[PDB]
């Protein structure tokens, strides 16, 4: 069974993760360990990035050298105030179990923590400019997990060499789970202080950022959303390819579980006043059915096909965007 270090971790796994635990918890063999500990190590770096009531003076050191403290046995930190502390001030259970993985698995999650935390310092006392600096972010929060995963596949020989070598399509994987966060986000970002939106995109609709929770600025708010979704959605083609590289049932369901929610919530927001004024709801024994379902590659295609679908038709012959959206969503389906 597992050590009494190990347990602490899959407790730590259940708080952070909740229902996601169950399928990180279903990965095969060597997997399942070396996820659970690269997904709390991700869980304790994020937390030090989001929490606000740690000064920037005080949290770049901890993020340039985040990945050394994976070898420093009696690291830790106290003074968090954010919900997942507790993997920061029990981070040396963590680090233990870290340091007792395979050593091919802890040169991957070593070195995914150190560009991230050098990637998230970066970010801090800076919005996102352009679109290619949306994406530069986007690699360094999300994108990074998705190549740091893929090697770990890879590494672990439950999936080929190809699922780790192909960095572009396994960042576009986690590009499209944080562009969909970032775009589902824009309230509750706003109202703590955070500004994600690339103003590229959105100084062609309003002269700040939270000019969009102005009501008079609805109709425009909808139009940023819109494009926005737009650009998201540019990277399907590269979910489908990678998804249908994988021969491990447990990795396929792990992968694909979190893609599906993504168009889900991208299909919930599209041309959606409710980003902005209220409160967007994905009906949750629907997200039950998703995770279900997700399990082949002929019932993904067929759940990002249905909510491309739904979207497509629903598109405004008005929005700015209209032409694009269309053009894109019907370019995958002709893929
Ligand atoms: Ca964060
Ligand atoms: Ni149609």
């Amino acid at each position: 069974s597992l050590s009494s270090s190990l347990k602490t971790c899959y407790k730590y796994l259940n708080q952070t993760s909740r229902s996601f635990a169950a399928v990180i918890q279903a990965l095969d063999g060597e997997m399942r360990n070396a996820v659970c500990i690269f997904y709390l190590v991700l869980r304790a770096l994020d937390t030090l990035e989001d929490d606000m009531t740690i000064s920037v003076e005080k949290k770049v050191p901890l993020l340039h050298n985040f990945h050394s403290f994976l070898y420093q046995p009696d690291w830790r930190f106290m003074e968090s105030k954010e919900k997942d502390r507790q993997v920061l001030e029990d981070f040396p259970t963590i680090s233990l179990e870290f340091r007792n993985l395979a050593e091919k698995y802890q040169t991957v999650i070593a070195d995914i923590c150190r560009r991230m935390g050098i990637g998230m310092a970066e970010f801090l006392d800076k919005h996102v400019t352009s679109e290619q600096e949306w994406d530069k972010y986007c690699h360094y929060v999300a994108g990074l997990v998705g190549i740091g995963l893929s090697r770990l596949f890879s590494a672990s020989e439950f999936e080929d060499p190809l699922v780790g070598e192909d960095t572009e399509r396994a960042n576009s994987m986690g590009l499209f789970l944080q562009k969909t966060n970032i775009i589902r986000d824009y309230l509750e970002d706003q109202q703590g202080g955070r500004e994600f939106w690339p103003q590229e995109v959105w100084s062609r609709y309003v002269k700040k950022l939270g000019d969009f929770a102005k009501p008079e600025n609805i109709d425009l708010a909808v139009q940023c959303l819109n494009e926005l979704i737009t650009n998201a959605l540019h990277h399907i083609p590269d979910v489908i390819t990678y998804l249908s590289r994988l021969r491990n049932q447990s990795v396929f369901n792990f992968c694909a579980i979190p893609q599906v929610m993504a168009i889900a919530t991208l299909a919930a927001c599209y041309n959606n006043q409710q980003v902005f004024k209220g409160a967007v709801k994905i009906r949750k024994g629907q997200a039950v059915t998703l995770m279900m379902d997700a399990t082949n590659m002929p019932a993904v295609k067929a759940i990002i096909y249905q909510y491309m679908e739904e979207i497509y038709h629903r598109i405004p012959d008005s929005d700015p965007s209209s032409s694009k959206t269309r053009q894109i969503i019907s370019t995958i389906r002709t893929q």
